[PDB]
């Protein structure tokens, strides 16, 4: 069981050693496009790059590069796009990717300002009457409505292709209480947010992959996607013991480097899957519990 391995690792203080073993065994694939000098200002961090084989290509012949990776989980049959927090010059690229990939939801796990620094550009409008037009990619973005709660904020956005005048509704899920290089306040808070994303239908295979980002698109984003995939794999087999989290994380790291950035984030993802398992196996009352101590 996950639970017995957790107790063994905790009793033996092995999380830092377990986590380093994952870093050592993780896939190493080339990132030549990301390292091209013409793409230097499209990367937020020089040590965070998408692999060539899984990177999302923009559908422009100018420069198709965005720091974004397609995580295609074959057995779980769920895909995610993990990307960095957009830069002041890549906000148009970001929404171009959302359009071209037909994404229904965007999951944001960071704040714009964290630890006195700007970890993400203000890539969505904060006021209904002040829409954003991204001239380089010819898209218009309008805040439709906003539902703010203690731990998370859900926004409805309208994305319009100004070339064709098509409009789409994008759901923006913003978890606002997850420190950079840290963990959420509780598993219950994290799981309450995750199931809000699930219930929205944004993860449905009828849509394009959900776009998930933090500042770099690996740390908090990797924790979020690992827990969702492990809970989904449990769901398909209705069998918690068939899910090996370390192997799932290593499978995900074939598609983007550095997913989950600290040993405590790995420990928390165990906690989230173990606690979320109670819902997957048929105890739906655990959901209102999460909302009850999500306050
Ligand atoms: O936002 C996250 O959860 C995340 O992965 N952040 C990361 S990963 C990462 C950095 C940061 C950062 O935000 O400073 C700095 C350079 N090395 C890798
Ligand atoms: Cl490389
Ligand atoms: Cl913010
Ligand atoms: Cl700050
Ligand atoms: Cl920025």
């Amino acid at each position: 069981e996950m639970e017995k391995e957790f107790e063994q690792i905790d009793k033996s203080g092995s999380w830092a050693a377990i986590y380093q073993d994952i870093r050592h065994e993780a896939s190493d694939f080339p990132c030549r496009v990301a390292k091209l000098p013409k793409n230097k200002n499209r990367n937020r961090y020089r040590d965070v790059s998408p692999f060539d084989h899984s990177r999302i290509k923009l559908h422009q012949e100018d420069n198709d590069y965005i720091n974004a990776s397609l995580i295609k989980m074959e057995e779980a049959q769920r895909s995610y796009i993990l990307t960095q927090g957009p830069l002041p010059n890549t906000c148009g690229h970001f929404w171009e990717m959302v359009w071209e990939q037909k994404s229904r939801g965007v999951v944001m796990l960071n704040r714009v300002m964290e630890k006195g620094s700007l970890k993400c550009a203000q890539y969505w409008p904060q006021k209904e009457e002040k829409e954003m037009i991204f001239e380089d990619t010819n898209l218009k973005l309008t805040l439709i409505s906003e539902d703010i709660k203690s731990a998370a904020t859900v926004r409805q956005l309208e994305l319009e292709n100004l070339t064709t005048q098509e409009t789409r509704e994008i759901l923006h899920f913003h978890y606002t209480t997850w420190p950079d290089f840290g963990v959420p306040e509780s598993p219950a808070s994290f799981l309450n947010f995750l199931f809000k994303v699930r219930e929205s239908g944004s993860l449905s295979p009828e849509h394009g992959p959900v776009v998930v980002h933090c500042s770099a698109g690996i740390g908090r984003s990797g924790t979020f996607c690992l827990a969702d995939t492990c809970l989904l794999l449990m769901d398909k087999r209705k069998d918690p013991s068939s899910v090996d989290i370390k192997k799932v994380l290593l499978e995900m790291r074939k598609f983007r480097m550095g997913l989950i950035q600290t040993a405590d984030q790995l420990r928390f993802s165990y906690l989230a899957v173990i606690e979320g398992a109670k819902f997957i196996m048929g105890d739906s009352s655990v959901q209102d519990q999460w909302k009850e101590l999500s306050h």
